[PDB]
């Protein structure tokens, strides 16, 4: 009934490989719904390079933990039946399901094939640095165990255009298959960033184009998805992702939300991509991700007035999926840029209580990351989810008018009981700030939902109130 949306990435990189994650999801549905979560982004649910694979070393997109391939029936998360049981539970609890989609490459080929290739400059793929010669690449996929269920398409080297490993001479190099082009258009870092890892798919082939379109539709119908989380799209030809997206929305009755991961600390690059997509999807606010990181790393000298400066939610709050961290940014991972405990609460309040952006809660922060002795922040986040779910409504007023202390308010809406809130925080010494919260809320007494401050704020006749916060902390006052 107008309820704010809150997405949750239900997994972290160091989750246990006990194949019980789908069951946890099923049992957690109700609690998650009650807490304020409206959508769940599940990890790649298909068979990867191995059982313990997080999902990105995707082997067979049609095996959702149902066939004995790559040394296991189930995936790291569980069986196909448990995943469907989980999804059903989420649905009955009014939670949308977004599937993670990996179409950039494939890994775990069943066998190798002789292929004429050329070495290219790692920092500039447009440039070859060797003559063409035959290498043995892992490009043959037969999916033994699936027995052609759902599809009989088989992958071969001619469906790809590159790999980073030659089994013949057993060496690592970035190989571009001779007489094949890098995809385009794609991100231009390193000249051409078509190749990332594994066996890189060449979308110029109409047969590839159709297979992934057909697969996408089969996947969407099989799990009854409500959207997707498009993986490593800055490496995938832009025109194709666009094509693919349009194709799925055409085949599916239900609406489909789409958020793509274009990983670049550059809002312009992201805007350029959204232009090419005709703004038909949202993108994770990566610059914002790094804003939080820079602020976490720098400390009190960071000017809080520029916290949203350069973000995506700032420029196009309607096409931005905001978050603080994920499986790639947690300690030790490839895109590490972890927001420390002291700042994480400020970051979360910033994406959960403001009107712009679609906020996403990270499983790792919510339940903690045991592997790294990172505590569960459930308590701190639930309070903010309560703020977002019941108080972050109505007209917004911002106050990024000081380097340490900044805040904003939401007047609330007639449609919702006691909604309305005032957020204030400082990444340096504490302080206070007079902010407007709507003359219609005059005479109310607001208290801090987080409990980081006991101050009791009464709204005066003109709709104003003075809010407080201690150093390096955040408060969210509401009429409770
Ligand atoms: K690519
Ligand atoms: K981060
Ligand atoms: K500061
Ligand atoms: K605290």
């Amino acid at each position: 009934d107008g309820l704010n949306g809150t997405m949750m990435q239900y997994y972290e990189w160091h989750l246990e490989n006990d194949g019980q994650h789908w069951n946890r999801l099923h049992d957690d549905a109700a609690a998650l719904s009650d807490a304020g979560i409206t959508a769940i982004w599940i990890p790649p649910a298909y068979k990867g390079n191995s059982q313990a694979d997080v999902g990105y070393g995707a082997y067979d997109l049609y095996d959702l933990g149902e066939f004995n391939q790559k040394g296991t029936v189930r995936t790291k998360y569980g069986t196909k039946a448990q995943l469907e049981r989980a999804i059903g539970s989420l649905k009955s609890n009014d939670i949308n399901v977004y599937g993670d989609v990996v179409m950039n490459h494939k890994m775990g080929a069943d066998f190798t094939e002789a292929v004429q290739a050329v070495q290219v400059n790692p920092t500039n793929r447009w440039q070859d640095i060797s003559g063409a010669y035959t290498i043995d690449a892992w490009t043959g996929f037969d999916f033994s165990g699936r027995n052609n269920a759902y599809s009989d398409f088989k992958w071969r080297w001619f469906h790809f255009n590159g790999v980073d490993w030659d089994q013949r001479y057993q060496e690592n190099h970035i190989f571009r298959f001779a007489n094949t082009n890098w995809n385009w258009r794609v991100d231009e870092e390193n000249g051409n960033y078509d190749y990332l890892l594994g066996s890189n798919i060449d979308f110029s082939h109409p047969e590839v184009q159709d297979e992934l379109k057909d697969w996408g539709s089969w996947f969407t119908d099989e799990l009854d998805l409500d959207g997707y989380r498009l993986d490593a799209i800055k490496h995938i030809p832009f025109w194709y992702t666009s094509d693919w997206v349009r194709h799925q929305r055409n085949e599916a009755d239900q609406d489909l939300f789409v958020v793509g991961e274009y990983w670049k600390d550059d809002v312009g690059a992201l805007e350029f991509y959204l232009d090419e997509m005709n703004w038909e999807m949202s993108l994770f606010d990566v610059p914002l991700n790094y804003n939080f990181y820079r602020a976490s790393q720098q400390g009190g000298s960071y000017d809080m007035r520029n916290i949203l400066r350069g973000s995506l939610v700032e420029a196009h709050p309607m096409h931005a999926v905001t978050f603080v961290d994920n499986h790639d940014t947690q300690p030790g991972e490839s895109l590490e840029s972890w927001v420390a405990d002291w700042f994480k609460p400020l970051a979360y309040a910033t994406i959960l209580t403001r009107e712009g952006g679609y906020p996403n809660v990270f499983y790792g922060d919510y339940y903690g990351i045991p592997n790294d002795n990172i505590s569960a922040k459930k308590d701190m986040i639930d309070e903010l989810l309560d703020a977002r779910q019941n108080y972050a409504y109505g007209t917004q007023h911002d106050y990024f008018d000081h380097w340490d202390v900044v805040g904003w308010t939401r007047e609330g809406s007639s449609s919702r009981p006691n909604s309305g809130l005032a957020t204030i925080m400082s990444n340096g010494p504490g302080g206070s700030k007079w902010m407007y919260v709507g003359r219609q809320n005059a005479g109310q007494t607001w208290t801090d939902l987080t409990g980081n401050n006991g101050a009791s704020v009464t709204i005066n006749g003109d709709g104003w109130g003075e809010f407080f916060t201690n150093g390096g902390s955040v408060s969210v006052y509401v009429n409770q």
